[PDB]
């Protein structure tokens, strides 16, 4: 109905435009247990995942502009504007290096903001996808293929500020992980105190060993936790669907 | 025998007639909290789908009425009538800057609003249903094409109806998790309180001491809490079905 | 085998006989709580859609019978017979509002007439299907599909009965939790009384004051609690089946 | 290998022989309420709908019989033998109306006659299936697709036992709802006892107040409870496939 | 490769040699109850059917006999060798009829001699199927058609294997079900105890009572479990799968 | 690309070298109640089917080898080269017949010796899967079809591998229930000495009753539970997939 | 569009350049206990698989590279560059020996050490997939069959990661296994006094004897459960999946 041929160019430079940048923090480890560093080198390889799917996302909207231009040249003219030691002796030594690994390292601060920038991203990807809505005028068959590609686009991008909200939770779930476990964990001072309670009474001992006992469960318990919980999924984010290809007219 | 062309005719104006308007509330985040914030323009973003989504109902109900008048023409005239500081201190600017995000906003008063108004949407949407019936006296096979189209049209308006119903459940929900967080976060003149019963007894500490680590644990408890619970599904409405295309006869 | 023509047209009349009537009691909401007038509300546009689809049954019970009277023209002839103030301070005016909604109403008199009405008819509904039945002497393939129509048939006005059956489970569901509410909730009269023994003992209040928040704090988990269980599904009854067609002969 | 026609003619005769008639007795409703007179209209709906399917399953036996009598003739011959008042006063009037309603009726009696004449004809059903056994000499493809139609009769006989089965079921679960429900409501004569201890004792009210307040609380949670689980399901019996069809030949 | 006819009909011989014979034990209901009888009777309907798909199971190895002797036809020759009173009194009269029900009957003995039966055959079974396994030397066509049926022959002697067991577990759960009742409900002897413990004090009747009515408490919770766990699903073999048939050559 | 015939000779050898024997322990039963021999002689039903398919899967493997050496035949030459009493009265005689079977036999030490061959087993028979690896050099469509077929022969290696280690898990079991009846069984010595202060106090006997019944009741529970958790599945393995068939060239 | 066949040959020496080396480090069992045996084997038998499969995917994208190499031959040239005693006594015998299981060995340090490397190399694999990603330039169909080649080996690769980690956690669910079976089991010191406190005290026997009763009855649901829940599942990877074979031009 005498097409809008001005509408499908205008929509192609709108759907190709640049998408608001991915954040680019780094998630530290929030401390030395060898878990917490294997949670934050997972964090880090997810948002490295998400980040390389984003841009060939934006590849594929290139790749969709570039097919209705194509579709708007079948209605005439497109003016190309662009160009140990001793036996049965309490251990202390690794009571006292768990807690010190507990408490050395920023203590999930960097998680944090790490799953601040990527939650602003789920919510700017989904404020972002006027782009991908139905046409005006325009319809057809060009115009109804163009306008499921272009809502493949939308569900896609759907879908990733939906993995981006999921690895910000991940991120928030191992941030709380170590909260928990400096709080049931048994201090590096209290330990030292009570390791000097050990070699300043040699009487004192029959009320030192239960004491410790007790210590060294609770470290058990925290550490073996932090271990389990700590293992996490990464972020597989799905290939971006391939854009409709339409030939020059 | 001998088919009401007027009943189709009426039966297009009738269809594309407007339904009521959505609801145009802004939801407000009830507090300062990042959780709270973030929700509330989750909420802003699912009302925007809705809002055009349902526009583009509208518009399949103006090309499901111009079909129907192009079924209409194949029995003979239309006469078209339009045209820190220390370490091992307490922190208590943690504690204190917790309750201060808490208790800032209107604690939920903008979500209720909200929600109220998108119940009633529901309700007003599953009210205008009527338009979508089948016909009297039209039979035969454009007729009953037009009739599945049209309980299509009324099968996705009630879709629509019961996503505005959970939309509003879930403004409902962070409102009720709110009015939670105020219930067991310890009070912003408590922590002062407490804060000046450590500067105005160096003496009672020890028990001043164990009462701040129950209100540190309570504040953790409930911001923990707060940010886990509030994060929010975007709504993701279905596009409505393409109307039936029927050409001039 | 001298097929009974008049078996059929007997069972062509006895077809679309007319039914009982679906009942028309309107139910009113039990209390003032915006939960409960939406509950009521989505109960008046259930029972509104099953009466719709009700009349729908009847025409295509009326289109069975013509293809019936069809069917029948083929041994012969028929012989057609028919033609807030302060800081600090107690609310008590959002608690007195409370229970003054609650308390306002018919308490769900209204739902259990409703529901006693649209469960009398589900078995009014099963009663009614023998006119369904296969047939005694006739048989062949116009048969075989008259009887698969009158099953067809049959299957629908079961699944309305369950309907039915479903639909004033939900109206009980409603008066048995306005009748909680009313339990659980603080009186209005034990709300007043207790305002006045804070007007009239200033000197009480350490007493008075626990009390109050004891009041204020069942108040939220009724409304809360009156909110969410009283959103109800729609009730989405199917369309009836298509009549086989059957032309003059 | 020299057919034994004789044999088919046997299992024609067999095949049709009556069965075992349903039980008859009347499922009468336990008491006065609302809910026990709906299952009760509910039972008696169900054994009219497995009577009606029990009678139209022998007339597709009669069908059966009669193709087989058609196979048996393509063997040569066959020799056809045969040819309120006031406010803030206790009610009184609704629990003992809720009492009345409890004790007035048989109880349970004839719930429990009804179920065991079913669990009865479940057993009767079961122990009927020899009819539907293969044959011995037969063979061939006639024999075998006859041997499929006598188990399908046979698969839908025992599943018309297990519906048998399953609505004494439902009967019995009446009965014993209607058993609790006389054990834990209050007595008539109770209830009447303490009406007379409340005007012939104005002093004593606040001894009798809080009584009466725990007898309509039980009153509540009986009657709800009674009108909860006696909803029942309506049974469905699947209408007997179709015998297998064989003209005389 | 020189096809061992020999090999074939050995095999034949070996497949339809007799399986042993299944039980025949008759189990009796262990009391007078209606529950106790119709579960002893549903146990005997099915070790009937048991029975009779064994037999014909049987009869489908001996079709499968004949196949295989036509299948080694194929090769040449084969030489076929073989040729109340009163309103507000205890009952008393009711509970004692419950328990003269439920001690009269061999309280089980029955019920465990049929399982310990069924058991063995269900080892039995298990132990006889060397006759359905592969064929050393006969390769082929017809030979893995053979293969496959005899497979088909094992694994519906497996399955009728794992019934026989079912079958037996449901006898065995039965006895445990009647031991279970013994024990909670009140004796015979205590209840004749307690009833001239009220024909012999009419003064000390309100000691007698409440226990009467443990009593009749007790009786109504074991009469109403015995009745809902003894309701036993029918076994309900499948049909042996068909032998294949295989013509002389 | 120059196959190396050489290659799949070799690899023709290796595939049908024999595997490890499985173990042959026979596993005994524990005690004398009929359901520890009905497990043991299930456990020595399931062994001997295990062994069986595990000969037939040595079977598959020689037509494998055969294959292989076909397909090695189309690159040209292959050198063949290898050519009671009373009424009321204790019993204490079926409980201390049920003493004597619960303490008569090995008490598991079979079933555990059983178990750990099987376990091992499963262990051997994961490491023996190194010939049916891919190829080096051959491949083409007989190469692709030969690995295809060489890891159907690898997944039924694991699946029996799996249910090895399913069989001694069943056995570990039974052994584990056996301990547990020995546990909670009252002991024979501890039986007979009750009798026999039963029999040398008639005056204490209202102290010996209870005792007694509370050891009955034991005696009910033990048995009872070793009846119900001694059942066992019988292990039911999968046929070998058949080998890939290669005629010679 | 003047497809760059220097970025194929670079991709074919990126996709096939060598990956990370799998761990090599031997998991030994932490105790004498046969389920530990049993679990460090089993390790060791997945680690072998999982091995081999690596290697195996090498060869398949060694393979990859030649299709590669291939499909940028059809753009003109390629340089190929490169050329007991008692009854009745207590046993202590199984118990101390029990003990003496349990704590020889290195108690897990060598699994710990296992899954570290497998959960480095999770991580490992996790981040060397830059080689599978789509091309910039070039395009058509050998581009896009290409592509879904590389992607199918990046999914293979991920899930090999993910599997690495699940063998990872396996190992570290053994060590905490076997550490919580050193807390609750009784120690062979402990034993060992005990036993002393029977040889030395024939009087103190009935203050030893429950003692020693509590720890066979510890001793026993230690074992057993190490027993059971040390049995682990092998790690069965899938086959790579099969490079595209693309053909020299």
């Amino acid at each position: 109905v005498t097409v809008d041929q001005q509408e499908i160019l205008n929509r192609a430079n709108e759907v190709e435009a640049p998408m608001a940048d991915p954040p680019t923090d780094v998630p530290i480890t929030p401390c030395e247990l060898t878990a917490a560093k294997n949670a934050a080198q997972q964090l880090v390889l997810s948002a490295d995942n998400m980040r390389e799917y984003l841009a060939a996302g934006a590849k594929e909207r290139q790749r969709l502009a570039t097919s209705l231009r194509n579709a708007a040249k079948a209605y005439g003219e497109v003016d190309e504007e662009a160009a140990v030691a001793t036996a049965g002796e309490p251990n202390f030594m690794d009571l006292k290096e768990a807690a010190r690994k507990l408490e050395t390292g920023d203590q999930g601060a960097s998680l944090a903001h790490f799953a601040d920038g990527w939650n602003t991203f789920n919510l700017t990807l989904q404020g972002d996808v006027k782009r991908f809505r139905g046409f005006d005028n325009w319809e057809g068959d060009a115009a109804t293929a163009c306008e499921a590609s272009l809502d493949q686009q939308r569900q896609w991008i759907l879908h990733m500020a939906k993995l981006s909200a999921a690895m910000a939770k991940q991120a928030q779930y191992v941030a709380q992980l170590h909260v928990w476990a400096r709080r049931e964990h048994p201090t590096y001072e209290d330990i030292v105190g009570l390791e000097r309670l050990y070699a300043e009474n040699p009487s004192a001992r029959d009320q030192i060993l239960p004491v410790y006992a007790e210590y060294q469960q609770r470290s058990e318990k925290v550490l073996t936790e932090y271990n389990n919980k700590a293992a996490l999924e990464p972020v597989n984010p799905p290939k971006p669907p391939p854009a409709i290809k339409i030939d020059p007219p």
